[PDB]
């Protein structure tokens, strides 16, 4: 694979996992330090949710870097590498990102339940795809998972957007900016998966790891940066519980 075998264990992709680890750690510490000087009760909720996003990713990236939770899946002759921690990361962090958006929109607990439920299904069916031993199964689970993603994105772009709008221009502008980012960035994930080692195998494990790393840092640190510098986080929130 494209990269450099940093730890001398036959894995060129550790170059990208190592860089990922550092950027996630730096992002976590940045938000944490900025968080310390925040007193508004609403701002503090946004900081708490948002710090955990690169924080959990940091742990997953460190694990993958050291080769913890790495295994092989047989698809005929081919043995595919699967990093379990990638999926565990996404399981925890995608709901947290959706919670940030739901707090801005100030939607009800049932709406939030639906959003995070379909999101969880997206990730789980992604994992089933990655562990499947035939081509037909892998592509089928990918498609099912992609339909779940579209449902999530549709809810953001319609129901949550309309709710955010009535909270006035500050909240609405921040919501719209973040949703514009999400609609593009999240859609890149299924594309990379199907052209990479898990799908068609046009791109190898090296390039794939690199590009997931860029997506992850943008979707987590980039998202957090835009959110936490907005005045909208001072506005009233109502957590689902
Ligand atoms: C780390 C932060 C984010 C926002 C990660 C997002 C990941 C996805 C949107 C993954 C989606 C997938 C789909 C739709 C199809 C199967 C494979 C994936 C799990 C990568
Ligand atoms: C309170 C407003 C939101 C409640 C919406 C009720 C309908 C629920 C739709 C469920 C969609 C799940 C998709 C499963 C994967 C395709
Ligand atoms: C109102 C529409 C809501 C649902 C949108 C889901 C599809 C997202 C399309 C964005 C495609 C970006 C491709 C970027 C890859 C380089
Ligand atoms: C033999 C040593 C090869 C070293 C290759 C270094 C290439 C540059 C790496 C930059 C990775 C992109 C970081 C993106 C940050 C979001
Ligand atoms: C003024 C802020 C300085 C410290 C910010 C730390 C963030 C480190 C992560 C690298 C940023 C990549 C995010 C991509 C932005 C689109
Ligand atoms: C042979 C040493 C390679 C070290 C890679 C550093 C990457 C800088 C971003
Ligand atoms: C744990 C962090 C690993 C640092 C490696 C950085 C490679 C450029
Ligand atoms: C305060 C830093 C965030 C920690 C997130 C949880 C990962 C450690 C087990
Ligand atoms: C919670 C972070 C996991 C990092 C594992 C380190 C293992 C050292 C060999
Ligand atoms: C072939 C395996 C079928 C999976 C379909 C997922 C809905
Ligand atoms: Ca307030
Ligand atoms: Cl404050
Ligand atoms: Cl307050
Ligand atoms: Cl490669
Ligand atoms: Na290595």
């Amino acid at each position: 694979q494209a990269g450099y075998d940093l730890l001398g264990d036959g894995r060129p992709e550790t170059l990208w996992l190592g860089i990922g680890t550092l950027l996630m750690l730096i992002g976590t510490f940045y938000f944490l330090v900025r968080g310390w000087g925040v007193t508004d009760k609403d701002a503090r909720e946004y900081y708490a949710v948002t710090i955990l996003v690169p924080g959990i990713a940091s742990a997953a990236y460190l694990s993958m870097f050291f080769g913890i939770g790495l295994t092989e899946v047989t698809v005929g002759g081919e043995m595919l590498d699967i990093y379990y921690a990638r999926y565990a990361d996404w399981l925890f962090t995608t709901p947290l990102l959706l919670l940030d958006l739901a707090l801005l929109a100030k939607v009800d607990r049932v709406t939030i339940g639906t959003l995070v439920g379909v999101d969880a299904l997206m990730i789980v069916t992604g994992l089933i795809g990655a562990l499947s031993h035939t081509a037909i199964a892998r592509y089928s689970w990918w498609l099912f998972s992609t339909i779940c993603m579209i449902v999530v994105l549709y809810f953001l772009a319609t129901s949550l957007r309309s709710a955010a709008k009535e909270r006035g221009p500050e909240v609405a502008s921040t919501f719209n900016t973040l949703t514009a980012l999400v609609l593009v960035l999240w859609t890149a994930y299924p594309i990379l998966w199907i052209i990479g080692t898990e799908g068609a195998g046009v791109v190898g494990l090296g390039i794939e790891t690199l590009l997931f790393m860029v997506l992850d840092v943008t979707a987590k640190v980039g998202f957090g940066f835009i959110l936490l510098r907005s005045r909208a986080i001072l506005g009233d929130t109502e957590a689902p519980e």
